[PDB]
């Protein structure tokens, strides 16, 4: 009968009970104001399809990050605009603060609010396990509020996370990939990063959900609490799933097949396996003990569920016991 159909359990019909005007992205007039008011200063780093800049606003002398955009699609554009129009002044969400055009390229560029990213690889073995619950927290109350707004961001990764440590700041950034949510639909599994996909991505299931962004944090988690990076490190999109059964078993993956009806693809034919249930403190170990805790384990294990359905919500997350000791 094909796959069994699936919605989001919390933030269902936000949109549908929305007007057009609030989702309907392609029919968004941008106002492209004048570049002219800002100079870039330098590079911060290159995307697919976009390169980031430190810029100044001549203005008013106050410092921007300006992404200017390889326009190779037109409606993917609107879309990211769309979105980082309803919800800017958002909780930890990146500010749109402008949309400018280069008066002779015509290339189209964002401007945004200035982050002071930390360098972290410095200061990785800096971070205590009260800092990880505070940062976790700091996401997750993006991840909630972008999930209210009927928005699921598909591309959590550790890049993705602007931190300024000096004033405890965190901003979710790059909402290129991100989508609104319409129960039913069927999206594109073509999402995330690798090490970042939920299994839901990896077996061809189309019908996901917000459930997908607490899948890849869930990764950046166990990447921080165990001192592994990436923590599922797959070489292509079929061994990605090979890496995360030779943790959560196969015995599972089956049930999650079952459950949603899903045809496994015969690339998995010869690579899957058999695979057992690890328990979540096989990953301790001297380099890391001292930020892992049984309130990290017991909220890990609730995240990395093979059924998007049975993840905690951001919402329901930010409830564990593993955030009874940061401010709310
Ligand atoms: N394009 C995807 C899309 C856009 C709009 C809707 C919709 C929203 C509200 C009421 C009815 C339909 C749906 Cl289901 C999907
Ligand atoms: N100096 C002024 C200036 C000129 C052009 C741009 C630009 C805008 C969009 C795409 C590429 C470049 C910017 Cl940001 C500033
Ligand atoms: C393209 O240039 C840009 O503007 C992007 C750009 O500058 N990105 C730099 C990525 C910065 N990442 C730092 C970082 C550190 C720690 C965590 C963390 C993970 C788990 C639990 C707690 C904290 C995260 Cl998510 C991120």
């Amino acid at each position: 009968s094909g796959p069994v159909p699936s919605r989001a359990r919390v933030y269902t019909d936000v949109n549908t009970h929305r007007p057009s005007e609030y989702w309907d992205y392609e029919s968004h007039v941008v106002e492209w104001g004048n570049q002219d008011d800002y100079q870039l200063v330098r590079k911060l780093g290159r995307g697919k399809y976009s390169e980031v800049f430190e810029a100044i606003n001549i203005t008013n002398n106050e410092k921007v990050v300006v992404k200017i955009l390889k326009p190779v699609k037109k409606k993917k554009i609107k879309r990211e605009i769309k979105i980082l129009e309803n919800l800017r002044g958002g909780p930890n969400i990146i500010t749109l603060a402008d949309i400018v055009k280069d008066p002779v390229s015509r290339t189209p560029a964002l401007v945004f609010e200035h982050v002071n990213n930390t360098d972290f690889k410095q200061l990785y073995q800096t971070l205590t396990d009260y800092d990880i619950r505070f940062y976790m927290y700091e996401i997750l109350k993006a991840l909630d509020y972008c999930h209210s707004m009927g928005i699921m961001h598909r591309d959590v990764k550790p890049h993705n996370v602007m931190i300024d440590h000096e004033h405890r700041k965190l901003r979710l950034i790059d909402w290129g990939l991100a989508e609104f949510y319409h129960p039913g639909q069927e999206y594109n599994v073509r999402v995330a990063s690798r090490y970042f996909k939920g299994p839901e991505l990896l077996v061809d299931y189309q019908m996901y959900d917000y459930s997908l962004d607490m899948w890849s944090l869930g990764c950046m988690l166990a990447s921080m609490i165990f001192r592994k990076e990436p923590f599922f490190h797959g070489h292509d999109n079929y061994d990605q799933l090979v890496r995360i059964a030779k943790v959560l078993g196969t015995e599972d993956l089956y049930d999650y097949i079952d459950k949603y009806n899903i045809e496994l693809d015969p690339r998995f034919n010869d690579i899957l396996g058999r695979h057992s249930r690890k328990r979540w403190e096989r990953f301790v170990h001297s380099e890391n003990q001292h930020l892992v805790s049984p309130e990290a384990l017991d909220f890990l294990d609730k995240l990395l569920r093979y059924d998007h359905q049975s993840r905690l919500t951001a919402r329901e997350a930010m409830e564990h016991p593993y955030f009874y000791t940061v401010v709310k």
